[PDB]
């Protein structure tokens, strides 16, 4: 019967896996989306003394600027957006105060009212919009980046894995968002996109079945979530 792919990053399968190894479903979990390290440079970390305010935006943005600022944490005010954010900067020393937990809660809070020519460091993920941050900067703050990781595909023998993919019998292969499906699409070559085309593709959202259609993938359930429940109900569970 159906032999499944899990895709989500390192970390975040084991529910799934469980679930499967229950109902005796064979699988293999590979990660097709994963956070890395950035560049950060000298200056950068320079400029972090002169910082009068970090704010926190995942726990990614904890774990990845723990190597550039370990024991030399700058003399800031800290903010956190999520609980897991604010554990994991606890465990390094710092109390930050929290989203009371969406980014933009932060912009509630009275200690950041008056910011007016205040320096102001977002730690965060490369690429993509802060409105938050935006309205640091409509506030008068001096607002910068430290972009500590990016989101990524990680290092895989595209060969190799397909593969192994085949050859254990994967035919259903579940994505949780557009990016892992992308991610998906480009490491397939070229002449295997027929075998893919031929798996059955499990999607978190109609939008998302949307783009995987209009890449002429055909056997596509949207699952209308991406959280378990919701894609074991998609394969019949």
């Amino acid at each position: 019967g159906m032999k499944l792919l899990l895709t989500r990053p390192e970390g975040k399968n084991a529910a799934m896996a469980s679930a499967l190894d229950a109902l005796a479903i064979p699988y293999l979990v590979e990660p097709l989306l994963s956070v890395e390290a950035a560049a950060v440079t000298q200056a950068q970390l320079d400029e972090l003394s002169r910082a009068d305010i970090l704010i926190f935006i995942s726990t990614s943005a904890v774990s990845f600027a723990t190597p550039w600022l370990k024991d030399q944490w700058p003399k800031a005010t800290y903010y956190a957006v999520g609980d897991a954010t604010a554990d994991a900067l606890a465990l390094q020393g710092i109390t930050a105060e929290r989203s009371p937990q969406a980014t933009e809660g932060l912009l509630t809070l009275p200690s950041l009212e008056q910011v007016s020519g205040k320096q102001i460091v977002i730690v965060r993920g490369k690429g993509g919009r802060e409105a938050m941050a935006d309205g640091l900067r409509l506030r008068g703050a001096n607002v910068s980046y430290l972009e500590v990781y990016q989101r990524a595909c990680p290092p895989l023998d595209a060969p190799a894995s397909v593969s192994r993919w085949q050859s254990f019998g994967i035919d259903t292969i579940v994505v949780t968002s557009g990016e892992v499906l992308e991610n998906l699409i480009n490491l397939v070559p070229k002449d295997s996109f027929a075998w893919l085309r031929d798996c059955h593709i499990i999607v978190p959202s109609a939008r998302v079945e949307t783009q995987a259609r209009k890449k002429g993938l055909r056997r596509v359930t949207n699952a209308g979530a991406a959280n378990q429940a919701a894609v074991l109900d998609a394969l019949g569970m």
